[PDB]
């Protein structure tokens, strides 16, 4: 059982950070989201009834990100994991990836984040 | 059997998807698919009679892109996941992937479609 | 607990290598830091006392790689391995890993390096 | 235990293949490598005794990819893999993956290819 | 007076485009707009006064792309141009290119735009 | 006049090159444009019938690409460049470039190709 | 002449910026150089004395980015075009662009930046 | 008469540079020169004795860059150049651009490099 529903690189401008600058100027944030989802039977069928609509996924990811502003990553991402995984019961798990490569890190690199993994029960 | 034969970035213009204007004016599919083969004898060989063909695989692939629209990329993928599957039992899994980076959906994002894995029967 | 926090990407100019004319003249060594933990209680409540502070990591892992230079990127890797497994207990596992673009190496190759996966003792 | 020497986008120029005017003509051959091996003790260390020397295997790769040519990608990968697992016991996995992104398949794609993995007894 | 003020990459999803399909969907649009500015004093002074706000600049487009829906990129680059000609005495000319990556057209290519260069008067 | 109509990156799976082999095998073709358009009413009524419409030029560039094979690129460019000449006399010059990023050549490189420019007569 | 010596993409994390934010957060700054540099004897001879050391002229770029903060990327520009202008006769013109890909701007672009012109006097 | 012939893209690994220390190392060059020539004939002929195989040319810049070790990137296209220009009457100028991505200079950037523009007499 490894079938998947991605959302990979989806891009969102957030005020969200544990900062108060960040706060207030916000910043792009990079979201990948994959499904545990089976489609065998959507395969079989073609037909949404077996699946999950990507792009009621999509928006549901929409709202939690240039929602109200939150301090850390996981906040943003376990309210997308519990908004994906008590939306559909066809999801088995949800795992959340959300990439900053903005962040106030005086530095040179390709983002930081955190990547987190929910399953349902 | 940790082994596979890969084909990555697969671009084909279809006019699938469950929108009526989508099938009407089309947009870029991008199919990757990866089976699950032992390599062992082939390259213990070096004979394709004791793999499989993956530019074979390609025209099996592309005859499903190019070829009847359809609503659910599921389908394209179980129509392609199939396909494979069948006229090789030596294709241990089967891992059909689809991205529409051009779904008309509001929004900035990289890419999006679902990904599914299947074993032989 | 599949949740990660990670880094990627990070550029740093170190003039580490085996050879006398690499910290001669050093290079570029891209180090991706990917640590395993438990974000639940981060986004639960949304405050880095409950995470881990990425933004820390960073100049933790980056004063490893414009610290002293060595040999072995082994050595830059457990260096950086250690010291955020050791000042962070909450961190299960990490990542480090370092590549090389730039190794003196006759030929064409996108980057080069290895990968260490660690737990937190 | 999961550390990982990587040796990853390495692309040489190749006549292998199972066509006559590609032995004939040739075409860059990528190859991605991945070696199971434990860099506990090269990390505590910061000795090469201690693991092995990624130019090493470089070479080895580069033995066999601009070698004679040969049919399939599974004799290529399958002689790197019992080439770098019969050359160094420090390797407990080694997986080979070799893309074509200019093979004669009418089409477009990122590249077609296969990817071995191959342990050691 | 080779100075310039640019804003290079601007992303829209708009539903422009002559046919009534595209205007359905919509599309990511690109843009980039390259003004010709004097920043002589802005450079010695560094008081925005003596400059072009690029904020300011990137509204400007935004509110012509996210706007109502148009036929041509033309008209779409035709606002965007005196939009800024008219509303900022301190810009020369007013370089606007547009690309339709994705346009209704079945083939693999980068993008399709025009892109017009209107000055002051 | 400044202006144009660019199609960018047009690429085309052609069995042509000098070697009779290529022309068995086949490679993608990578082909740019850009025509020459006095784009002045054109954005001003945003009738396309004021302009060229880049779609038909594609599928024109299109008839010569996957058409039968020729052994330069040149000849390729002369045909696509004298198609456009031959259909529009809103084309005040055209401007192909054929690059060849998959050539019977050992070496490394981006690609080769040429670019020619003719005006209308 | 139209020789030069160029530098691409130097990034530097610099505090700049208009906002009394942004310099508490902090940014990546990426700075393109062209000096027009007559090279005749330049490669004539071999002696990088006969020519700028583009170097040198980094690390003087670097002092100015990592510098403190101002306001204007126009008087980054300068302090860097000033800077060149005054230390090597050798540079006929300089060229200094500083793009900027994080600044606040709720928006999707590959960035905004100005750029400037500067000869010797 | 804007017609081009290019190789763009040339990656070559020299001993290179005015530093022994990067005499001993070497480093990945990378080389572009696109050549004037009028491919007139040689569009409607197809004879490749109507214009320059590039192949060829990329032959008297592997020579080059393959070659002996030197100083300057000025020489390396110096003799890059004549060479050409020397070889092949069909070609009015040869412009050779060359780049070091990563130099022995301390800091983030693209590249640098140099380019020259020489004709025939
Ligand atoms: N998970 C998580 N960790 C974080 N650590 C540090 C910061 C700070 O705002 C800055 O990035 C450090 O400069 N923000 C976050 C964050 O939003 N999420
Ligand atoms: N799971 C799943 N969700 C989908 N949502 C929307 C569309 C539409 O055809 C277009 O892509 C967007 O308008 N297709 C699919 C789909 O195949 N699978
Ligand atoms: N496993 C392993 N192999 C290596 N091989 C060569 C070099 C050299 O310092 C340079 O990268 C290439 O000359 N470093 C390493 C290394 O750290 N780890
Ligand atoms: N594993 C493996 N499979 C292959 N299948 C087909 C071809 C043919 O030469 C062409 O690519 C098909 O056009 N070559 C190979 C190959 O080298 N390796
Ligand atoms: N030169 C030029 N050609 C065009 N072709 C088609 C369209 C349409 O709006 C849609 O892209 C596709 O029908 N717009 C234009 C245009 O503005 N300029
Ligand atoms: N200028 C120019 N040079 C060329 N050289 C070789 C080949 C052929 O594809 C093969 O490389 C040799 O058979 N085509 C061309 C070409 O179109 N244009
Ligand atoms: N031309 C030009 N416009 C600018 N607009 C805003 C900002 C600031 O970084 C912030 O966006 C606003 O505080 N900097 C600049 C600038 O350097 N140049
Ligand atoms: N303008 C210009 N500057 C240069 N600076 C350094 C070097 C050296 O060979 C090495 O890159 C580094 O010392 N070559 C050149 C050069 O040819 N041209």
């Amino acid at each position: 059982m490894q079938d998947t529903i991605f959302l990979k690189g989806m891009r969102f401008y957030g005020y969200h950070g544990a900062l108060s600058a960040e706060n207030e100027i916000g910043q792009i944030f990079k979201v990948d989201v994959t499904l545990k989802v089976d489609l065998s039977e959507a395969g079989r069928t073609d037909n949404v009834i077996d699946t999950v609509h990507y792009g009621e996924v999509f928006e549901e990811v929409k709202s939690i990100m240039e929602g109200k502003a939150v301090n850390l990553l996981e906040h943003l991402a376990e309210r997308i994991a519990n908004r994906i995984n008590s939306q559909y019961n066809r999801v088995m798990e949800t795992k959340v990836r959300i990439t900053k490569e903005n962040p106030p890190i005086p530095g040179h690199y390709d983002g930081v984040g955190i990547e987190i993994v929910r399953e349902n029960k």
